[PDB]
């Protein structure tokens, strides 16, 4: 079978914590009322929940409503008690009360309301500068909840609201995310498909909070490249297929060797052999003001098959590419 693997940083802040940190299929959750809050208008659905706009008509101030769609009571407990255990983070989404229909009796959770800017006027005057910017931010959010014990699992650019005018970042949708357990097994079917790290599309159960560092990756790969997403795969097959044309077959099929993975019978014909591309032939006339050797430097040290050699977000955030907004900020 295949070899384990243990995180390398945070690894085991979750057995010295009380049990109910993380035994949360046990948490008992007290539903408020949902006429403490008004529908304005539908924000957008989703396979899991649908999200409204509505405000709190005892205070008077805007709010959101993220009516779940059916799931296992269990799955729900989870991400309230995630939610819970991570509120006043950095660049946390803040939970501000749950709540269920009176008639229907359907769970929802209220959060904070985020003014959120328009991606079509934030991907085209979004200077170099406002994305080593807002980049740091997430890792603030990232190291933050990996220290936490707890990982994401659906890094993609949806689920991160940008506030331009206030320079205000938010990590949302913890619908997905789990405890991190020295030696657990986990559902590699999981986050977006052009957000999956090399594990979920091998099927590498025991994985940890690496994870959320590729898709990371894959963020700051398609904004300084112009290209969404950069990993443009038609399933989860092909998917690894394109990651291969990109990081090589090679360093591929050493990572599928050194942790033993069992690799598909369907991959055993569409990888093929490809040699690692340098960055150099991704960049352009219209985005070579977004590249630079520290983004670069950086970049490459985040898209890595084993999930080991990934920056932590720790890393990440001493990294050259950020001097600048570490100097500005003090
Ligand atoms: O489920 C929950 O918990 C939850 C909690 C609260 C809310 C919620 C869900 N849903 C809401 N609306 C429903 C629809 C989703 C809105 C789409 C967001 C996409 C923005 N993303 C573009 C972008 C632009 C730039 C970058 C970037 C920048 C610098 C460097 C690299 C990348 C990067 Cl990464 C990304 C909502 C609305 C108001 N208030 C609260 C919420």
């Amino acid at each position: 079978g295949p070899v384990p693997s243990r995180a390398r940083v945070y690894t085991d802040v979750n057995t010295h914590r009380p049990r109910e940190y993380w035994d949360y299929e046990s948490h008992v959750v007290e539903w408020g009322n949902q006429d403490d809050y008004q529908l304005v208008r539908k924000l957008g659905r989703g396979k899991y929940s649908e999200v409204f706009e509505a405000i709190n008509i005892t205070n008077n101030e805007k709010v959101v409503v993220k009516i779940l769609k059916p799931v296992k009571k269990k799955k729900i407990k989870r991400e309230i008690k995630i939610l819970e255990n991570l509120r006043g983070g950095p660049n946390i989404i803040t939970l501000a009360d749950i709540v269920k229909d009176p008639v229907s009796r359907t769970p929802a959770l209220v959060f904070e309301h985020v003014n959120n800017t328009d991606f079509k006027q934030l991907y085209q005057t979004l200077t170099d500068y406002d994305i080593r910017f807002y980049m740091y931010e997430i890792l603030k959010a990232l190291d933050y909840c990996h220290s936490m014990g707890i990982m994401h699992r659906d890094v993609k650019p949806h689920n991160v609201m940008i506030d331009h005018e206030h320079r205000k970042l938010r990590l949302i949708d913890w619908g997905l995310a789990e405890f991190y357990h020295p030696g657990q097994e986990y559902n590699v079917r999981v986050a977006s498909r052009y957000f999956k790290g090399p594990e979920l599309l091998v099927d590498y159960q025991m994985y940890d909070y690496s994870l959320d560092m590729w898709s990371l990756g894959c963020m700051l790969a398609s904004m300084i490249f112009r290209k969404e997403p950069f990993f443009h795969g038609h399933d989860n097959y092909d998917q690894l297929v394109r990651i291969a044309k990109v990081l090589g077959t090679e360093d591929l099929y050493d990572y599928i060797d050194k942790y033993n993975i069992e690799l598909d019978p369907r991959f055993n014909d569409i990888l093929g052999r490809h040699s690692r591309k340098r960055w150099e032939r991704f960049v352009h006339s219209e985005n070579q003001h977004l590249v630079s050797p520290e983004a670069l430097d950086f970049l490459d040290k985040l898209l890595r098959y084993d999930h080991q050699s990934r920056l932590t977000a720790r890393e990440a955030m001493e990294h050259p590419y950020f001097y600048t907004v570490v100097k500005d900020q003090a």
